[PDB]
């Protein structure tokens, strides 16, 4: 149903309709190159671009037996994550929305309900990222991290427990020690840190307090 | 072992006697003696359950009274009621009162079944210590995340609302109240964990606190 594509000219929604039922009949590098170019931009697609991208991998796979746009999309990803440091100095929005796709990406792009084992240190690396001072100072790299942990955070601790034990000391170190924080951010990893203390889930009295 | 020996030895003495045979004491004096050293003691405001458990049994089986356990519940509460002003005269005082009552709360039992009696009371306490200037106070932080390990879970079955109430002046604390201390942000975050937990330590947890 809802791919969540209305950011796209109107023109390229027709490409990526193509995509989804044919990818045969289209330019899979192209359409990989544009929905990654779109994921940096918008905020919407930037959470939500898995949806697509999943279908159209799915289409290949069952179509030509082929990964041409996993492969390409893929590629591209790592070119991103690879550049995440001049992303992240030239744009906060630009780099928050990369760690969302990325860890979208993680979350629908699986065999089974198996994820890639490739993507799980591009996620651990954006997570830690936005773990350290100099962005825990920052609100805006807050929500983008504990979105991240909320989606995925349960996931990512059975693919690796001791980088998951690791990031949540950087957070009670943030947390406890570090003054320059938001109100808003102090709140958003309080209730992450009682999350995760829940077992991944969100008490009643917690949904009150926060939500 | 009781944990008496911040008693004088005649004062020891009583004691001993007053658990083997609690017929052949004052057991009015005896259970006065018990809550004047548990403000003055911190080791026994946190151990005095123990001692005030074996005589209120000891006597139920020899003479089926209760003078002790009502005589100490009436100086609990006169201490308790005068809770304000003994924390005006001391901070230890004070927390030393807290940890007494919580301690006769997890002792003083009938089944495990607590005295309800005693539920106001330690919630009254907790509530005191959880406001903006008592949690300003690293010895009070200390004193009730002690008591949230040793009953919190045994305190929440008997009036949730009030322990969501609780911790949510904690949160509040935690959040917003610029003038704590590292040892008092790190004691209330641990709290935090420990109830959102189940009452339980994770080993990370452990780990990072301890
Ligand atoms: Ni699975
Ligand atoms: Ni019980």
């Amino acid at each position: 149903e809802d791919y969540k594509i209305q950011s796209f000219d109107l023109e390229t929604q027709k490409l990526l309709k193509t995509a989804l039922k044919d990818p045969g009949s289209v330019d899979l590098e192209k359409v990989s190159s544009v929905i990654v170019d779109q994921s940096l931009k918008d905020q919407v697609f930037s959470r939500e671009a898995g949806r697509i991208c999943y279908t159209i991998v799915q289409a290949e796979a069952k179509q030509t037996n082929g990964s041409v746009f996993r492969r390409n999309l893929l590629n591209r990803l790592q070119q991103e994550f690879k550049a995440r440091e001049e992303t992240r100095k030239r744009s906060t929005q630009e780099w928050v929305c990369l760690v969302s796709f990325i860890c979208n990406i993680f979350d629908y792009l699986k065999v089974n309900n198996m994820p890639m084992v490739a993507l799980v240190h591009p996620v651990y690396d954006c997570l830690f990222r936005l773990a350290q001072s100099d962005a825990l100072k920052n609100e805006e790299e807050v929500d983008c991290l504990v979105l991240q942990l909320h989606r995925i955070g349960d996931q990512l601790e059975k693919m690796n427990v001791q980088l998951m034990d690791e990031l949540f000391n950087l957070l009670r170190d943030g947390f406890l020690l570090q003054e320059d924080l938001s109100s808003m951010g102090r709140l958003l990893l309080l209730e992450i840190l009682e999350f995760r203390a829940g077992g991944w889930k969100l008490s009643d009295t917690a949904q009150k307090y926060y939500y």
